[PDB]
């Protein structure tokens, strides 16, 4: 009679809580979807080793088309997990799942993870001062989107920083770079000529947030650009002007040049 | 030999991550601190007994005038943790707490964990549509705070939502409420007179998320200011311009009128 979407967290199979653990431990089935994001950090069979039980993955269609006809009829008898990477509910079509549930007669439950929304906090950046978030989305064929350079603008126009969720083709597992999202922008700016990203904008990468080892580094687009940060998922984020103890902290922990602490602050 | 930055999560003992478990119980020394926050589902004496050590809570001065005196000098013979509610670099000043462990020759590693800012998620409402976020503090004396009514605005005009966390006062337990920050603003908007926060707007409680059952409650400040949303902790939200979906949750989920449906696009 119940279910349970339950965070797995950031990188590998020891970021879900231990609520979340011990719950998904109860219950009698288990399902979980990477389409919305992967765990880079870890397998699914180190997962289902950790919880104990086998583990059915969902696909997007699953989910969005049949959610309803796979995993509710199952919760109707049973307690059953949805597992999902991050924190639930933070991927915008996730929320509705629960309406569906309430029809269905089912009672739902969430239980939180850590998300990189939150984890950007590692950046020293103060989290108030973070403002709309937007996806940078691969250009394709004669489609080249570029929403995400408004927000920027807007934000940073006010003061705030822009967290900036890169591209991600789960099915394929093809991650989105730091480095191409650098070079998409400059690209954007180029056309759009509004001043808001160049070769002079200080920028900041998250890469693999949640292992103890993330990189994080700080610095001007045309000295990153070209950077190795590490295997995936990388996060980009253009600051906006800098609390002199958020450049303080990019400079001694995330290795941005002294530069920032006169120019970005 | 290492100093960890570990967060224990919105409610109780078991939101820490496994990740957080398994590193804090294998720590000579735990340290934590109580005062940014508060988890309403546990105590110390639980805590204590899931990570199998002794933990020595340190007040705001102990940190921010001797995390170096305190912490930092077993940090270096020592694997070391310092414990906090919710994500140890979310909406506090801990991460300039690193910058001092460096400049000490002290390695430090982060440890997340669900945080607030991610978990109102759970409201419904669209992550990525958050824009700047503030902090309802209590007024003191003929002090009279009143720079998150500014933000609440700025957002607005944007279509953006605002969190507005809370204000807390550990030591002398006092937790504000979400019923006394509406009064607090009410107050602010008779002042400026802005047209941001009247009897009329539209805001969403979320009150002890963690917990199984949090209370999400969606609806006009006219209706909610003197409802009981339980024990503290409380956040406070101020909605943007409205998804169907959003609104459909808020209806579905959270209780709020039937009206808000009707989107005035
Ligand atoms: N479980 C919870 N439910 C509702 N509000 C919460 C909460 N935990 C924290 N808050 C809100 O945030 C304020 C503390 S701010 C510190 C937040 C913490 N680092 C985190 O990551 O969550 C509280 O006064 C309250 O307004």
């Amino acid at each position: 009679m119940v279910l349970y979407f339950i965070g797995l967290g950031l990188y590998d199979e020891r970021d879900i809580t231990v609520k979340g653990l011990e719950i998904a431990k109860k219950c009698d089935y288990v399902f979980a979807e990477f389409y919305t994001s992967l765990m880079a950090g870890t397998t699914l069979g180190r997962i289902q080793k950790l919880i104990g039980k086998e583990i059915r993955v969902l696909s997007r269609e699953d989910v969005e088309l049949n959610f309803e006809n796979i995993v509710l009829p199952l919760a109707k008898e049973n307690d059953v997990a949805f597992l999902t990477p991050g924190d639930p509910l933070v991927a915008t079509t996730h929320a509705e799942l629960r309406i569906r549930a309430k029809r269905a007669g089912v009672e739902s439950y969430v239980i939180h993870a850590p998300s990189i929304y939150s984890a950007v906090g590692i950046t020293g950046m103060h989290i108030y001062k973070f403002g709309k978030s937007a996806t940078v989305a691969y250009p394709e064929g004669n489609w080249f989107p570029t929403s995400y350079y408004d927000v920027i603008k807007e934000n940073a126009e006010r003061g705030l920083h822009t967290l900036l969720f890169l591209d991600i083709k789960a099915e394929k597992r093809m991650y989105m770079t730091a480095n191409e999202a650098m070079e998409l922008l400059l690209k954007v700016e180029d056309m759009k000529k509004g001043g808001v990203f160049t070769d002079d904008t200080l920028v900041v990468v998250l890469a693999r947030a949640g292992s103890l080892n993330p990189t994080i580094r700080a610095g001007y687009v045309k000295d990153l650009i070209r950077e190795d940060f590490g295997d995936p998922p990388h996060i980009l984020i253009v600051p906006g002007k800098l609390h002199i103890v958020e450049a303080e902290y990019l400079v001694e922990i995330a290795g941005a040049p002294r530069e920032i602490l006169r120019v970005n602050v």
